[PDB]
């Protein structure tokens, strides 16, 4: 009987995140676009957004020759038989639009500045890696954001706090 | 009275994510490490993880000279003194360790392969950029993972599916 | 019995400065930030200010190898046994924000220009230097500002008067 | 009707500083010295101090090409013909002299070590920069010293405490 | 079922050491100095001590390629799979200062002689080691000092007794 | 009347360490080995541990020609009349042995990994030093370990946290 963990027992306590179904709407209204970002990368355009303010999400997947080099494992004994790994990447570019119409001129005044986001998950290709492992670490990042607290980890990063926990 | 949106009204429907409190445990047990990894960043080590299996999280914040060059927006009619924005990045590196004991010899056998994750959010520095705006796009990415479904966007990416939506 | 003074008896007369408790509010709401300015320098962010208009204060302390070289003491006899000294520095960067909302467009009009301040106190490391000495000279600078008079030393500097007293 | 603040309403509570009138005595007894110390500055000598223990104050004012580059402000939507500001600097150098008389020989023994201080205030040249704005930030620094407390911010800096607030 | 011990059952009897909370005060008042002492070694200044009477503690950690070689293990077979181990080191340098005013001149006469201390713990980096094992060996050293007896192991070493027990 | 201190009043609060009487057992069972480790250094074998699983403690004492040079003392005058000092060192080498019987053959599998510890105290050899002074500095190190809290200074060093306090 072999037990596999991330080094510490998964915390029992659970933060609940009520996340809007952005993905559902985008999935319904998503339309293909050129694979410009990478040959292994397919860019999509979300049709739900107006033509003059587009939101686009680009998915990519790239093999990594050696996972262990980038990462920190203390002893060479522990290395798995193949160090080959796979890395996934979701890139998104959206536009925050503020608009109102001028009283003097019927023309609408429209100022829209851009925001972009990227998520990445890389993992060794080995029979030991479970979807349990990969999903747990996705959740690990999401938790690390501390989204529940309004002035939390994410807002401190946004304001410019490099050294977060001390 | 200004209507400011991302181009489409935020979906009413909400996916609920029960996420373990990884961040709480890490914040309790997080210890500072010298920022070898970045010039303007801060790398932390999680003490909860066993000493031969370290887990590390690295925060960084870098400002961006021109936000509009990357992004696809109809170039717009509002004066901007500068057009520069702040980009926050979170990099985590963890270890998925699988361990057992050799039946022949009581000394255990350990194989641990590495997994890593990275989240990034860049936004134009502007007065009109709200928390509402920024946080919404963080949630937008999280939803885009389709974490609720076992056979979701994230597992397709992990399996190697570039053209996720079609 | 040895007497030590700054060369002239401290003036009995006292200017009273009613200074708002900026420091109390900042101390309550101060949050750590990267030590980017110097390795011996810790930068802090004041959370009381809004995220889109941050105020930041950065403290630093640097040893000075030889204090006497910079300063003017008439005779070499008088030099203390060690010329090693210590220098402290408080740097602050805040933002003066003027805002009103446009009648034609709901969008607020926000113009905020920056202001910054720096205080520095360097002193020889020697058993002779008292906190009495250092505090007196801090007060000496503050008095030198002539804050009580509305059109005084500080406003003359601000307007551009190099030769103040003649 | 425009609300112009530093991001947070000025604290009502006021720390009262009883500061000796050093500046009054110095202004009475201040004599001009040739500005060896700066190209665009003015160095003065205080005649009240004994001749073998000089005390000097040096005023300087230099304009600054671009105020916004140093400071951290969301780059903003208001036309600026130029963005340049004026920076005032006050440098004082004084001597803390400890003197006694040798008991053996009536001739006295004197050891005097040096102390120096510098105050600086830079502000964007703009119409909206008030005295209210500038003076407030001068007071802001003075408060930040926490001079009332014997074991205050200033003494911690002098002792060598970089991370003052946490 | 494997049984691991140091070689002898831990003594039930316990010496109680009432140690002043030096570390607490230092932790409160410790200011980061630049890491002159080593590449992986971080030097700390204690601000509680006066600036001209400094007390500094430097922390360090170095991996050792082969633990077994330095240490005495009777047979080769019993060497573990990987002999890479980790070694920690705490260096402290403090000042015992004697001071009294000169009778002839009030200037104090101060002579301060230094005392320094170092603690080191090196352990084979392997899964079998427990914080049980490490902490026990730390306690083992501390006990070996025989601190309770005034003329004990430590005073004898200070007094030059090399061969303590015979 | 001369006053001598380390620089700060000894903290009243006391951490209580319940340390097993390792030293007592060792003192009972210590057998003199030949002093291989040094000329003025006497090495001791602990007979309580089994003969093939040895634990050895070595004591040493070396004079240092000039204490002041190694240590940081701000000014030269304060150096005492003779800088010759004395330095003591306790080295211990013990064995953490893990053993289990082989399933195939009854002959046990043992693998024993080593741990070692070293404690050093150097003090200026001069009249002014007290066993008050020296015993205080020994306790100072011991407190600095933060042994009471499980994940403390020592575990962080073991875990590689060089920059403990910030």
């Amino acid at each position: 009987s072999y037990t596999q963990s991330f080094g510490y027992t998964i915390p029992t306590e659970k933060d609940t995140l009520e996340i809007p179904q952005y993905q559902a709407l985008l999935a319904k209204k998503a339309s293909y676009m050129d694979d410009s970002q990478g040959k292994n990368t397919a860019t999509y355009m979300n049709t739900a957004a107006p033509k003059d303010q587009p939101e686009t999400i680009t998915f990519g997947v790239n093999k990594v020759d050696n996972v262990y080099k980038q990462s920190n494992v203390q002893n060479q004994t522990f290395y798995a038989s193949s160090s080959k790994g796979t890395k996934i990447r979701i890139d998104g570019k959206r536009i925050w639009r503020t608009q109102s119409t001028d009283v003097n001129t019927g023309l609408p005044v429209i100022v829209d500045c851009p925001l972009w986001t990227s998520f990445t998950l890389g993992f060794a290709d080995f029979t030991l890696v479970d979807d349990s492992a990969r999903k747990s670490t996705i959740e690990w990042m999401i938790s690390q954001l501390e989204l529940l607290k309004d002035d939390g980890v994410w807002s401190k990063l946004c304001s410019g706090v490099t050294r977060i926990y001390g």
